[PDB]
This record gives C-alpha cells, sequence and structure tokens, in this order.
C-alpha cells in the first residue's frame, strides 16, 4: 500500500466536498470553511467554534484578501496544521 | 478518527520514516529523499528515478540551500503535489 498517496487523495477530495457547497465551486466561503473545519478537523479549533474564532481564521487563510480559501490557501492551512502536529510526533516537545 | 486528520498524520509519519535514517534526523538528504519518493510517492516521478531527476528535485525543494529537506520544505513540496491533483480532479483542465 501507499498511504501517503491515499493522504494526498483526502487532502484534495476533502476541499471539494466542502467548496461545491456554494458559490464559486473552487473556493471555500465562511459558510463552507466552518462546515470543513467542524466536520473534518475537530481537533483544530477545538472549542473555538464562535464567529470570532472562524473570522480569525478566514483572516489568517484568505491571504490574496478575496474572502474565500482557495485550493492553494487550503494547503497551506494544511501544512501548517501538520508543522504542528510534527512538534509532538514524540509525545511531548522534543525541542526543549 | 475524521479522515483528514489521518492523512495529517500519514504526512508528518512518512517523513520521520526517512528522514531519521541517516545524519540529520530532522532533515531528508538525497538517499533518504530518494527512498521515500520511491517507496511511498512512486506515481511522482514514475520513471524519472536517474541521478538527474533526484537532483533536480533536491535544488527544487531544497529552499533554503541547506543541501537536504525539512519538514517545512516537505509540506510545499507535498502541496505542489496536491495542486497538480487537483487541476484533474473534474475530468478536464479547468482553469482560464
Ligand atoms: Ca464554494
Ligand atoms: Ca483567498
Ligand atoms: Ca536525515
Ligand atoms: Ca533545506
Amino acid at each position: 500500500a501507499c498511504p501517503l498517496e491515499k493522504a494526498l487523495d483526502v487532502m484534495v477530495s476533502t476541499f471539494h466536498k466542502y467548496s461545491g457547497k456554494e458559490g464559486d465551486k473552487f473556493k471555500l466561503n465562511k459558510s463552507e470553511l466552518k462546515e470543513l473545519l467542524t466536520r473534518e478537523l475537530p481537533s483544530f479549533l477545538g472549542k473555538r467554534t464562535d464567529e470570532a474564532a472562524f473570522q480569525k481564521l478566514m483572516s489568517n487563510l484568505d491571504s490574496n484578501r478575496d474572502n474565500e480559501v482557495d485550493f492553494q490557501e487550503y494547503c497551506v492551512f494544511l501544512s501548517c496544521i501538520a508543522m504542528m502536529c510534527n512538534e509532538f510526533f514524540e509525545g511531548f516537545p522534543d525541542k526543549q
């Protein structure tokens, strides 16, 4: 098996699972971003599912300032999450 | 247990599976990158497993010019792969 190839497949399909619900089918608007985070990455925002948190996230992800998250911005986001997971790979911050 | 979260875990674990083999345990050298690409992402390089292909790949990934690929650089690489896969999601080039 090639788990990494299957992982990349899931990263692509999961974006479209939500991005195609409304409007531009290649970008996540606020509504679609909320659904994606809540259903697919619940560990990221955890308890922070209020509007202030979602607007902060949209602002952080939306690098080109078009009010939506496109595939490239979404991969930067996932890469950020992966970098944070990577810090705890040993079950403690091996760094110090 | 959410599939996207599992995908991120695979991204993380697969880097360490190879980066820890030689030298700096947190970066991929040429030999480690070859094994990773070959065993885990064989569809990427396809038939281009020659020395010239690997040198070009290493210089493309190693954006800080330290001769190895760190986890951040590896996430940029995986993101590039996903972006390329994503271009074909509709079954035709949906672009301009
Ligand atoms: Ca949309
Ligand atoms: Ca945007
Ligand atoms: Ca190494
Ligand atoms: Ca480097």
